[PDB]
């Protein structure tokens, strides 16, 4: 039974994990950008990263965005999409929540959204969390609206490789 240190010390070895921005610590309590979480889904998954191609208008979302080939990968895979599709903000550096993070995971490993779902999950998400937290993704106790903090990404993250591998 692994430590969720031990989790990110194997995903971290394998490329899917990296160590908070210029840190070499772990800080498992921290939070992470949907940028930094499409790249570790690219990882995760093995998508291929897809360059020369910008489907959203966010400020400084662009060739010079070490995110946009990670990015655009998910979004090509139907596991992320903008949070307005009027103006087409995916959000890059916004925190990635707990029911964000679901619905990746749900739809990457084709689980399906839970019918008649009750939960604390906007709306839209309820379904998805559900079935994160039915597959073991996320503890019933999680908060689908709060940030993710590392650690529960890299417990789902571990699941996830494990419901794969
Ligand atoms: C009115 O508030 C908006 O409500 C939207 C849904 O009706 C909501 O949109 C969701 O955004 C989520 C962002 O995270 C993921 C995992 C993603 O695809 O990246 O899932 C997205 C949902 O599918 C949904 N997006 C859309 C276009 O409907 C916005 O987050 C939310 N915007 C903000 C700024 O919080």
């Amino acid at each position: 039974a692994k430590t969720t240190q031990e989790k990110f010390d194997a995903l971290k070895e394998a490329g899917v994990f990296s160590a908070y921005p210029g840190t070499t610590d772990a800080k498992l309590g921290q939070d992470m950008t949907r940028a930094e979480f499409a790249k570790v889904l690219v990882k995760l998954f093995g998508l291929k990263e897809i360059h020369g191609q910008y489907s959203y208008k966010d400020k400084n979302y662009d060739a010079k965005n070490w995110a946009a080939p990670f990015i655009e990968a998910v979004t090509a895979e139907g596991l992320m999409q903008a949070k307005d599709l009027t103006k087409k903000i995916f959000d890059f550096n916004g925190k990635i929540t707990v029911e964000e993070a679901s619905k990746t995971l749900v739809t990457a490993l084709k689980l399906e959204p839970v019918k008649d779902a009750q939960n604390k999950a906007t709306d839209w998400a309820k379904g998805y969390f559900e079935a994160a937290v039915n597959a073991g993704l996320f503890s019933k106790d999680a908060n689908p609206k709060a940030n993710a903090t590392r650690a529960q990404l890299v417990e789902a993250a571990f699941a996830a490789d494990e419901m794969s591998k």
